[PDB]
């Protein structure tokens, strides 16, 4: 991750947009600060706030890391934009071509307490998202 962003900060940026644009357009906010670009990245169409407060519901295995136990599941569907990747041997970020899938799912995330730079307002933060379902 790019050191200038908490994880949460990171998580935010990758996968917290209301309306975000074609993928193509989206995925620049995320890809300029990479060296190349996302294979695959699902935008909840959500907000940071809401998110905080899924990490809130019970704790469960997280489906894509089974030794992890810190994850949360959302208790409805909501809207979201998946993007993959066309282009995977791009080699530079202005190259990044993505198809655009949007969904209505249940997401998983993975929360931990807030990184020192955190605003302190939300003590327990989403680090990172497990899957959607
Ligand atoms: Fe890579």
């Amino acid at each position: 991750r790019p050191p200038q962003f908490t994880r949460a900060q990171w998580f935010a940026i990758q996968h917290i947009s209301l309306n975000p644009p074609r993928c193509t357009i989206a995925m620049r906010a995320i890809n300029n600060y990479r060296w190349r670009c996302k294979n695959q990245n699902t935008f909840l169409r959500t907000t940071f706030a809401n998110v905080v407060n899924v990490c809130g519901n019970q704790s469960i295995r997280c489906p894509h890391n089974r030794t992890l136990n810190n994850c949360h599941r959302s208790r409805f569907r909501v809207p979201l934009l998946h993007c993959d990747l066309i282009n995977p041997g791009a080699q530079n970020i202005s190259n990044c071509r993505y198809a655009d899938r949007p969904g209505r799912r249940f997401y998983v995330v993975a929360c931990d307490n807030r990184d020192p730079r955190d605003s302190p307002r939300y003590p327990v933060v989403p680090v990172h998202l497990d899957t959607t379902i």
